[PDB]
């Protein structure tokens, strides 16, 4: 399999570059990432009805506005569905007990907000928060993505995952530069 | 652990302990009438007998006419009871003597309740009758230290109010 590139390093905090046998390929990895998680969680939300659950120590401190707390109370079987079991500690906060795999790694008290005030006003029938909204996480934002021997990892992002080219937008999310970047040095 | 472990009082009838699980308040008065309940039974079928005290300066009750020929009824009873009591004259009488696990009380009130029985037969005045002190009213509320002490109350000691566990967050309805 000669892939898409062979991820290398990290450039400066936002971009990934990988080789391959044309060039260094710039991927941004925020993007490409939030491409792929709403593919994968989309994916595995039309299989088997839910996303896919993981707990964790440490739970989160969620400070969960006054309706947010009814609208836990209304049927966390939703909230199962997407992957987030949270717990109600008194008065009006929350902590959040398990988190969806896919995104973990922070700010899980954000993804739990969204779909939790997404809960008032049932009607659910929309199902497009499972996007950047609950894509609000994608990759790592700006800090780090390991010592290489998981930047491959999502090298293989658009590997039998579609809409690759264009982004949520348009924005291209990967290579400009070809083996004739000596131009550059003139 | 278990029953907590005791960290304050509620205005006086209360003492509420932490445990593992969340704070449990224990009505002391009650619990302190059970546990000396107990504790007297247990030293009333051995020894056959409670634990004496010689006090200072004992209290004169009152002695209605009758109660001071129930004390020329045999007072080895009362002496049994831990009661130690004298004529002074006329028709009153004084403790020389009173149980221990009971110690500052009205012990008139635990010499007029046993002196009054003696209207024979029976033993259950040993009960809230003569636990008709049990530990100190709704003052006096002794520090955590010994506030332990009386959370090991169940302890040791089995057996008509509950005197423990109420929180659940149902306080948390009842303010939220």
């Amino acid at each position: 399999l000669p892939p898409l590139g062979f991820a290398i390093a990290q450039l400066l905090g936002i971009y990934i570059l990988a080789q391959a046998e044309d060039s260094l390929l710039l991927i941004d990895m925020h993007a490409a990432a939030e491409r792929v998680n709403y593919e994968k969680m989309k994916r595995q939300r039309q299989e088997n009805g839910n996303l896919q659950s993981q707990h964790l120590l440490i739970p989160v401190t969620f400070a969960a506005s006054h309706e947010e707390c009814a609208a836990l109370a209304d049927h966390a079987e939703t909230l199962a569905g997407f992957g987030l079991e949270l717990s109600d500690m008194g008065g009006n906060t929350l902590a959040v007990r398990a988190a969806p795999v896919m995104l973990g790694k922070s700010d899980v008290v954000s993804l739990a907000r969204d779909v939790l005030g997404e809960l008032a006003q049932v009607g659910a029938s929309h199902e497009n928060r499972i996007l950047a909204t609950m894509s609000c996480h994608g990759s790592i934002r700006a800090g780090r993505r390991l010592t290489l021997p998981e930047m491959n990892a999502l090298l293989r992002d658009m590997e039998n995952t579609p809409r690759s080219n264009q982004c949520n937008h348009g924005r291209p999310t990967w290579v400009k530069l070809t083996l004739k970047e000596l131009d550059t040095l003139f």
